[PDB]
């Protein structure tokens, strides 16, 4: 019984990797008192899993950018975990960036996720990496796109950009979320073929709100397989079933990736802990 | 990428079986006002899925047995669904049984799950089937044990008993719950080899409370694979993670069984709807 | 990676079977002082595995039969395990049989392996079963032949004869040794399909001496699959390799059988403990 | 048979181990291995002991004998003299390694140096579960490719007990454009305690069923040998079914287990 054994094998393999998996969690600046509370609950919950690091997204408005720094600081004080702020090239001059970078370093924040940034309705990520490396010897993470950045002139160019980016001084790449596991695996192979020597860490998005995930997916060129669309069909008013189905999907994904050698996962928590916590548990990442 | 494709294939196959799967739900007599409320909520929730039938377990004490009948009646009135009461050979003479059977039939209850019954601290199931068939032409379901009934002198004898049982006039067999999918598949094959012509419907137990499931499993000779025990290890005080992990397991199980030709599932709901409802959804069984 | 995945699953399921396996060991009356030393050393070793029971073959020689009863007694006293003597219908009147039969029961021997017996150069096993149950409610084990008994006129006829025998009052059947798992599996299915209510316990022969195994098989109608013949080809003078190869085959066999639901094994130890001890170990059957 | 095998031996440090080794060499030589190799240990024998065994094997059996040459605590000039001497004296196959550090040169630098000296047949190490010092799995694979492109005939993998780990690695190698054979290094296990210590030290994973299989056998050598032979024969059977046509055995200087495994593979003496 093929599938029967294959499943038992996969399950047993997953149980045995307990203690070898590195995880990281991504959070975003809360916009309300309610969101803030959820965030700190999630931070405390996930901090007990001892992630290699946690990161905080960087938006464009000034208040939000001041928010990123305060939350990073708040996370460091409260948990003692390495917190990496996301830094973009949007609405910032090289001089402001060097200042922000110098201040981050002097404040004990030596890991930065260097990004170009979403374009609001000049320099590229590689330029930021170079700039940052000139300021200090930062630990740097950058974005990778298994399904190709929607702006790239070609997959070749996008893959080449990643290489250029990595060459400037990157420690790891974190992929855009995906639901087609094979796209990630193939991309990981193409990266080797492109001479990129850093680990390609999959960014995992546990889906609880499909409507919103689909919209984000449609804007980022992320493919939603037909089976997944059918799996969430008819659940617009059933949050409970969506959570169980989404967890099942996320869990199946990390199980397969783990069997393919992946030992690092980055979770897009959307500031909630439940799903990512449970996924990490199946991965053997526990308190 | 083996596992990658195999998974996508399994997932797509599951999506395409939508509308071909028959399901049934098992409930037990509530013992408190709170349990009763949960039950009716679950009944209403699951009734919208149009199960082929629902059943209600039969205990030994007199009040509980009067409970089984009232709940069956309550279910018929409220939903109009076919409700099958479980009937055991415990604390009952052939004459009482014939009376109970005659009264069930005259009351519109023509489907009975015929059982010997758990032994409290004479005749066997096959005897009850024969007795029932003499009273009326009942639609009859009986229990099957993929991992062998703990009382059987041997697997051969237990399998032979099932055949004897089926020969007396059974429409289907429902298996004891299991977590080793291969045991069920092999058993299904052995049943054919034994000349048993009824469908062997898997009884699915969605696990949310592992401690209790393990105890029941240990008493019924049901094996808990090591990977599953590890999956629930450390979750005694985390109901949320247990539910997500349990749903993942149940969902993986019905997905594999479905690919192996199973088109009938019987759920041990434990009077709760959430898990079974979500599992049925992944099976394409929706409102 | 289908072969690999299935292999992992198999090893794992076997790994957690540890504890739910029932094993029994078969011995034969030694014919030399050396053989005796070896036997009791093996009995001591294997006993620490807590076998459900152990049995001793029954020859036709009057003096050797005394050894059968004797050894059973030794085992009984020495280790305290259930020792079931083999009983044949060779050179014995229905009256003598009842004698030793109830003579055994008075000595604490409640389990007997009832056989017709090899015919040295009127009644059958079924007749002996009936004869024993009347003398007392003996726990009885009988022989089964997955590849058909040599004398049987037909597979079906042989199969019905087994039922006849079982329907006479037996608790379990033990198969002639075999090397093709399928034949055993199919036979086991045909058995339930024929209404035989007892388990068909596989008799495992761990092969170290292929030449002698092939000869015993050629006499017992047991098939030596080609792959097995090729596996031992060229090892006539290499006992070490024959042992490793044969241990491998037996471990592979009980692993497949275990995954198929078989929870009972009977080992033809040939009075040696090493191989059977190792196979049991892989089945999770280990000492304290 | 279409199946090729090679055996690995280590320099004996005692009279007893030396006798064991030569007995094994005679036994295994009859299987006509494609080649045999002899490891190196800076503080466990040095180059002279490795060279000695290689010379002995060659004169005694006439088989192709490949020394494991490391480039640690060795200068480029010394390495050149060494290679020259080996070549002029009939040693045309070398297992080029960086060496266990008791960065300088990496194995790829050694491969280049060797090819400059002569057209050696070269074998290098590959790690299905990633070399413990690698920056990442990606980098370790890239470095294998770089090493292979330097002029390698084949790669021999570190031992492993998770067969899928090897299969997945072989596929990644092919996807990476590495065209040489990735020969699985097989370790027949009789002494589990020692194997476990070496594995934990090299990041080789021990499946749960395996550790369970050796549990309670610390003082039972006979059962360990039977159980370990079973594990190895199973492994090579699966690998063989998966298209593997070459096996490299870590004999630990003992022939019984490897000889039997080869037998089950159809690799037998041509008597
Ligand atoms: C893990 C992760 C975290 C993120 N966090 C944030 C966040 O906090 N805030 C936010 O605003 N966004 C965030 N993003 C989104 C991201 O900034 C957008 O995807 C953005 O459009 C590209 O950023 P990048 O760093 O990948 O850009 P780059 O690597 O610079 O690439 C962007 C495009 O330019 C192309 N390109 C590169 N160099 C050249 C060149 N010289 N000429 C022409 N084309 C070129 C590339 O192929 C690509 O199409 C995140 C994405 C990921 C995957
Ligand atoms: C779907 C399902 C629903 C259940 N619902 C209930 C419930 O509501 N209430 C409750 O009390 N229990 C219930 N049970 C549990 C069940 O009653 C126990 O497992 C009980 O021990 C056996 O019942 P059975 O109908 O399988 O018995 P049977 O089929 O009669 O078998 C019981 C044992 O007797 C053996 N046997 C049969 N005939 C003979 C013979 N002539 N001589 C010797 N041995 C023989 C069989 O091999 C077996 O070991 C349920 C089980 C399942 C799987
Ligand atoms: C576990 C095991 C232990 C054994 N131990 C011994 C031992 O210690 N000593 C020894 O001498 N031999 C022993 N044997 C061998 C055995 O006695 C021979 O195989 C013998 O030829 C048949 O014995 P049985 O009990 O199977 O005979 P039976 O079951 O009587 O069958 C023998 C033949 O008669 C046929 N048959 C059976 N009953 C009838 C009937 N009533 N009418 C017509 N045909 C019938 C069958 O089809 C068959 O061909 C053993 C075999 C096994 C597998
Ligand atoms: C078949 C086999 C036989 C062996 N025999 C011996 C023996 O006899 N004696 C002994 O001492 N050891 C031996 N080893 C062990 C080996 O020497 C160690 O694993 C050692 O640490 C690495 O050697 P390598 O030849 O694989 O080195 P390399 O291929 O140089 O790899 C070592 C590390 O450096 C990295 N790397 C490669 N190039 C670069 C670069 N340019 N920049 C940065 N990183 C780079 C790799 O990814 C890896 O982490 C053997 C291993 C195998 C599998
Ligand atoms: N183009 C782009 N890609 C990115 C990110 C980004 O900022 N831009 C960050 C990470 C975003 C991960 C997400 C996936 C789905 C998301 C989602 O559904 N967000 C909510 C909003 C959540 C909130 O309130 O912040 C929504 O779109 O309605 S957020 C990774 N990838
Ligand atoms: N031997 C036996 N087997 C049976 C059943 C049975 O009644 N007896 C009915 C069905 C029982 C299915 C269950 C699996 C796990 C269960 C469980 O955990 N029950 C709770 C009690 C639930 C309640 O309050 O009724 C407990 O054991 O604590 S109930 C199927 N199999
Ligand atoms: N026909 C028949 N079948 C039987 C048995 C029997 O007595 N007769 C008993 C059991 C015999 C099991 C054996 C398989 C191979 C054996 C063997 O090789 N015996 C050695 C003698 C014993 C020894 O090896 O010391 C030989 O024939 O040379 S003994 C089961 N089957
Ligand atoms: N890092 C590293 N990897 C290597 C080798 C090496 O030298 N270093 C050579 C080969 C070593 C193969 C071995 C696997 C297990 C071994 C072992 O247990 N050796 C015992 C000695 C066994 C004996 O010879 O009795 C020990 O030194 O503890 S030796 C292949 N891989």
């Amino acid at each position: 019984f093929f599938h029967a054994s294959q499943r038992d094998a996969l399950n047993q393999s997953l149980a045995e990797v307990q203690g070898q998996i590195n995880v990281s969690f991504e959070f975003f600046p809360p916009r309300t008192s309610e969101m803030e509370q959820t965030l700190w609950n999630s931070i405390d919950r996930l901090s007990s899993l001892k992630p290699k690091f946690v990161s905080v997204t960087y938006g464009a408005n000034s208040g939000e950018r001041d928010r990123t720094h305060s939350i990073i600081k708040g996370i460091k004080d409260r948990t003692g975990l390495e917190a990496a702020p996301h830094l973009t090239c949007i609405d910032a001059t090289p001089d402001e960036l060097r200042t922000i970078a110098r201040d981050y370093w002097n404040n004990g924040i030596r890991h930065i996720v260097a990004l170009r940034g979403d374009l609001p309705p000049e320099m590229y990520a590689s330029d930021l990496v170079t700039l940052l490396k000139e300021v200090a010897d930062f630990d740097i993470s950058v974005a990778a796109y298994p399904e190709v950045h929607p702006e790239a002139k070609s997959a070749q160019a996008d893959l080449l950009n990643l290489k250029r980016k990595v060459d400037a001084g990157v420690n790891r790449a974190i992929t855009q979320f995906f639901f087609d596991v094979e796209s990630y695996l193939r991309f990981r192979d193409r990266c080797v073929s492109a001479g990129i020597d850093v680990e390609i860490i999959p960014g995992i998005l546990p889906v609880s709100n499909f409507k919103q995930a689909k919209k984000f997916a449609d804007m980022t060129n992320v493919r939603i397989p037909a089976w997944m669309a059918q799996m969430f069909d008819g659940l617009d008013d059933d949050a409970e079933t969506r959570k169980l189905v989404g967890a099942n999907i996320a869990m199946d994904m990390v199980k397969i990736l783990s069997r393919e050698g992946v030992k690092d996962f980055h979770f897009y928590t959307l500031n909630r802990a439940e799903m990512s916590y449970a996924i990490c548990h199946t991965l053997g990442v526990r308190p």
